[PDB]
């Protein structure tokens, strides 16, 4: 509307919590709420923010846009004021908003803004037309087919992929709801999980080892001699965590609490080491920061992570920087791990091309006693570009072993700690089947009746997506054929069409999202839900530290919380049992009788350990119950870090600042386990493609852009600088293929076809390139291979292929910037 | 729509104006080559106001009919090239014939198949 | 490599006999993957009788056993074994034909002789055949003739939008009006100069399928006193 004035929160505004919808670090905020003809004053007593606006704010005094307020209209009809800004209170984030959170008003649904296109009712893809249905009809079709997959195939024709995640479209309500509907109810194992296909863990080896991926505080960032950063872009995808813990560690704001907590250790200027083939924004911000010096980035070649590891693990075993005592008490397996991991430095520059004297510093900045006797506090942390990296079981298992040697878990300023990527919010029954299941591979193979996207598009986010989708859109439109014949049938008739085009290769799609999205060229149907702020919403962050995020509006139309679409479909087939007579199946959707999210947090995370209990996989532990939503609410942003340890209404509840200190982890015998590491090369399936095709296609995060850009693509700023995925390339090979910023090219190979657009990086080596993921426009996983670790974990990093001109598009190069993202 | 936009196999993206020209045209080129204007098909506007109009029926109708020559045309809302008003035309009166002032002279107006005020 | 080859006959070897064996590479070979049965030796002892392809079996005794007709069994060359319809819409004669159809008089058809071979390579060295037929013919309605002022041994030019060629004048009474029919491929006045670009999906020419019109050029007395323009239609 106005771009040069904002309305400011009355001094009396309602005001309630929020944590960030987005990344991991899940920033704390603030929501104010007025009445849309009521304003606060200037004067710092006469608004909400206590801040004067009768004279200009110095720098730091607040974080307040446009895009950070918003009108919604209620239920009621009635406009109101919101303002959406972070907590200058919380420990997390200290009042900083990203540029993903800072949109979070923006996001909310109003009727004319960004959220305008949400999903309001049931829709219906009648064959040949989209329309409106109502919940009953869509639950009669939904239910009534997965009611007559289960009676004539079992639970085996039923297909899920599901969100396991926190945070908006997550959160232990939710996670608890699905869960409990897929696994204990439907009793399914077709699930596969919102960011790959199978049901897994990306984390199984580190676990295996003994060391839960998230097992240290923030605060361990503030108190590190030296942080590595592996597989990782933070400044961009772990933004207020790199701000507001790593960065002040990096200028010395630290220091005096490290001398404080260990008075007779040395502590130098921190320093940082990067693993990534690719010099990132968050590479160069580390050097303008600590300057050259003090930043290391190991630009490995692709792929080459364990080599990496085993060569450094090798190094300063043979250099005695490991801590032989704690080997010797708390471990099992190092001399075997000495042996099958073995790599001299040469062999290990050789496959990385780092040279020799940077493996040297690396180790030595990382692992030989300072001048005081101790080990350096080391913090490893990790996230994609080994999680989806060359063989993430090896790779973790390289890593965790040059961590367990050299005592970098269990110490205050050290972790071997995934970043993230959600936050988590994890409470589920245990997964009902014994095998890994490949469900893209079985869907293009033709298997399943019925198939649901639960927040989550793997048509933009699946490996070997173009695979993925030719067979979707085929076996859909099979379906909507068979629908094209009916008139005039009942609900229970179209069923049974509908069935019999599953017979004949036929697929029926669901998706219950926030929007239509690209899945809505092959959904039958879709269901309406409810992100946090429409909703009570429970998850933790990267230090475990959980928080409520409080409902203060209504959702779109009739929207619902996830959860409570999940009980919506148990009580459905529930009497759809009931009223055909099967008194055992209808005792299977028994236990969602749910009025509220809170209901699903009660039902999941607070029974989880206790007597009588199912069995429950939960984040919370079994001291979950001891958390309330009212109990969350007093603690604020700052929650608590699970596990809760302590609860009274004098103390509040009391967490868990870091795992392992004791040195018992979670094997059978308390000790960590180290594995062997073999060093094979690239997989075949990736081999041959670098064989056949020029670029290394890289892919990943933009700090701009949130995931699959399902708010983004209405945002027309995010438009006007990102409107088609972007392909960083080195301008040299740009010369070679006589393109610029702002030309279109085609990537492909023998996976698949898909666009870019062109922007030239010094920074990025000749033969490499680097492509936005997960986009509305230029999709880039179509060149993703279908090769999977021994988990069913894709190689997402791991594919090459060849680029072609397409032409100039003017309007790009008028109107977006291709100036450096890497600061300087 | 601010640009072209392709679907390339299984996506949606964005294409330029000249990729678009050359696909478009090229597949003109093909057909008229190979099959004749019997190839290309067109349902188009011929009304006025948006989306329509004396400079826009002109621009289109030169191109299917004189340039391409295509009888392959449809009109936005009958599915030929043909006429409402056939009869009233060949028996010597255009449909149009009046003034709106007329309608305020008039002792006796019909409205016949018709809901005005909507 | 693979074409050391002193006579035809390893050819044979190379190609033929290998279709389809261990270690060969892919061989697109009417013989089917039983060609390696065959050899020179065993043809010459079917004689002129040969076999029919594929072969089913050899053995000394019972020489070369082949296959008499395909499909006997119901099963045919399709992934599913069944035969497979196909649409097959009429949308009359294509474009660039109609236009010479409807600028241009005469069916301009084509094809073979009794008498002449393809191109004539040989025949135009033979003196009976060069008697017989000094030039290309075109067989013509005789009331088209009169209408044209032409006989047998006159020379006409054929000509349309596509090209310009000759032919001497052959009436014959089963030609119908306003079609004709002229020698494809010959030495003296090539027909295909009047045969249009176009094809159909595959690049298959329309070679049967093209108009055109007819000039008298004269009366070639030599071809007068030397063809015979007498009916090749015999009852
Ligand atoms: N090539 C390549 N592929 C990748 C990756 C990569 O690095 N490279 N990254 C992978 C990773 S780490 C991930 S996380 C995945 C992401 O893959 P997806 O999970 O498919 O992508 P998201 O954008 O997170 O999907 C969120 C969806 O849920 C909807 N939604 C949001 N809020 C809610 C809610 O409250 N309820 C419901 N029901 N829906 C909601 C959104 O509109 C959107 O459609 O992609 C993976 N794919
Ligand atoms: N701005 C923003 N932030 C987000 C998200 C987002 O969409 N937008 N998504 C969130 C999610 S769900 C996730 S999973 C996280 C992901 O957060 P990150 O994993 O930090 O981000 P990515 O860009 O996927 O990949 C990290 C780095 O891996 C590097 N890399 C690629 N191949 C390899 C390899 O073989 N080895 C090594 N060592 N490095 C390699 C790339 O060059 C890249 O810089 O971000 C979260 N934060
Ligand atoms: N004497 C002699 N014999 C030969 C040859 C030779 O040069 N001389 N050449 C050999 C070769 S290589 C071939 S391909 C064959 C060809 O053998 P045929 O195809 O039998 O012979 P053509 O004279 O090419 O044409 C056959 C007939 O097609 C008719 N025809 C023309 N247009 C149409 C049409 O639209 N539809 C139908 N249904 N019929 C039409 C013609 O009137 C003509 O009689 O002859 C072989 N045998
Ligand atoms: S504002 Fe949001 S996107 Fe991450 S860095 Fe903070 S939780
Ligand atoms: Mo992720
Ligand atoms: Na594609
Ligand atoms: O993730």
């Amino acid at each position: 509307a106005p771009n040069d004035r904002i309305t400011l929160p009355p001094a009396n505004a309602q005001r309630t919590n929020m944590t960030c919808h987005f990344c991991i670090v899940g920033c704390g905020y603030h929501v104010y709420k007025w009445p849309e003809l009521q304003e606060g004053g200037r004067a710092p007593e006469q608004n909400a923010l206590g801040l004067d606006f009768r004279k200009q704010l110095p720098p730091l005094a607040v974080t307040l846009t446009p895009a950070m307020t918003n009108v919604v209209t209620e239920h009621d009809g009635r406009r109101y004021d919101i303002m959406v800004v972070p907590d200058k209170a919380c420990v997390v984030n200290s009042g900083l908003s990203s540029t993903r959170g800072g949109k979070m008003a923006s996001y909310m649904y109003t009727p004319t803004g960004d959220g305008k296109q949400r999903l309001k009712a049931p829709r219906l893809y009648a064959a040949d037309q989209w329309v409106d249905t109502t919940w009953d009809h869509a639950m009669a079709l939904y239910a009534g087919l997965i009611k007559k997959t289960l009676d004539k195939d079992g639970p085996q024709g039923v297909f899920f992929s599901c969100f396991d995640h926190g945070g908006a479209g997550g959160g232990f309500e939710n996670t608890w709801g699905t869960g409990k509907l897929m696994f204990s109810a439907i009793q399914t194992p077709m699930v596969r999980i919102h960011n790959r296909p199978a049901y897994n863990s990306e984390c199984h080896a580190t676990r295996e080892m003994g060391i839960g991926e998230l097992n240290n505080a923030y605060e361990d960032a503030q108190l590190a001699d030296v942080i590595w950063s592996i597989g990782n872009n933070p400044y961009e995808s772990q933004t207020n965590y790199f701000l507001n813990h790593w960065l002040p560690n990096l200028q010395g704001a630290t220091t005096s609490k490290k001398k404080e907590r260990f008075p007779n250790e040395n502590f130098p200027q921190a320093r940082i080491i990067f693993v990534d083939p690719r010099e990132t924004p968050s590479v160069a911000i580390a050097r303008h920061v600590a300057g050259n010096d003090r930043v290391l980035h190991l630009a490995i070649e692709p792929g080459t992570d364990t080599a990496l590891f085993n060569g450094l693990f090798t190094y300063v075993v043979e250099q005695g920087w490991i801590d032989k005592p704690f080997i010797e008490a708390h471990t099992k397996g190092f001399d075997d791990a000495v042996k099958t991991n073995r790599l001299s430095l040469d062999e290990c520059s050789n496959i990385t091309g780092v040279p020799v004297d940077m493996l040297k510093r690396a180790a030595e900045w990382s692992y030989k006693p300072k001048a005081s006797g101790q080990a350096p506090r080391t913090m490893h942390a990790y996230e994609k570009g080994i999680i989806w990296g060359n063989d993430n079981y090896v790779i973790q298992s390289a890593l965790l072993d040059l961590v367990i040697a050299t005592h970098n878990v269990g110490r205050r300023g050290t972790g071997c700690v995934r970043m993230g990527g959600h936050q988590e919010g994890y409470t589920r029954p245990p997964y009902p089947g014994d095998k890994k299941i490949y469900i893209d591979q079985e869907l293009i193979k033709g298997k399943g009746r019925i198939m649901t996207w639960w927040g989550c598009n793997n048509f933009q986010t699946s490996n070997n997506a173009q695979a993925l989708r030719e067979a979707i859109l085929q076996r859909s439109a099979i379906v909507k054929q068979a629908m094209q014949k009916a008139r005039g049938a009942t609900t229970e008739e179209m069923v049974d069409v509908i069935y019999e085009a599953t017979q004949n290769g036929g697929l029926f799609v669901t998706s219950i999202n926030l929007y239509p999205t690209k899945l809505a060229e092959a959904a039958h149907l879709m269901l309406p839900a409810a992100h946090p702020g429409e909703m009570n919403l429970t998850s933790m962050n990267g230090e475990r530290r959980i928080r409520l995020s409080e409902k203060f509006m209504d959702p779109p139309g009739t929207a619902m919380a996830d959860c409570l679409i999940a009980a919506r479909i148990a009580n459905a087939l529930r009497d759809m049992y009931q009223k055909d007579g099967k008194a055992e199946m209808a005792a299977q959707f028994e236990g969602f009788d749910w009025k509220t999210e809170e209901d699903a947090f009660n039902d999941g995370f607070r029974r989880a350990g206790q007597p009588g209990a199912p069995a429950i996989d939960s984040q919370g532990g079994s001291t979950g119950h001891l958390v309330t939503y009212d109990r969350l609410r007093k603690s604020g942003n700052n929650g608590v870090q699970l596990p809760v340890v302590s609860w009274d209404e004098s103390k509040g509840l009391v967490g868990t600042e870091m795992l392992y200190t004791e040195g018992k982890f979670d094997t059978d015998d308390g000790k960590a386990h180290f594995k062997p590491a073999p060093w094979n090369g690239l997989p075949a399936t990736v081999q041959q493609q670098k064989d056949k095709y020029r670029f290394w296609l890289n892919n990943g995060r933009n700090n701009e852009v949130w995931q699959t850009a399902y708010h983004d693509q209405y945002n027309s700023l995010m438009q006007e600088r990102y409107p088609m995925a972007y392909i960083e390339m080195n301008p040299d090979d740009c010369k070679q293929l006589d393109v610029t910023g702002g030309d279109i090219v085609e990537v492909y190979n023998d996976f698949g076809s898909t666009f870019a657009m062109v922007y030239p990086v010094a920074e990025i080596k000749r033969g490499q390139t680097f492509m936005l993921f997960g986009y509305v426009n230029g999709i880039q996983g179509d060149v993703t291979t279908d090769w999977t670790d021994r988990n069913i974990i894709p190689y997402y990093k791991g594919t090459w292929g060849d680029i072609r001109k397409v032409g100039s598009m003017e309007e790009f190069k008028r109107t977006v910037s291709f100036k450096s993202r890497r600061f300087a």
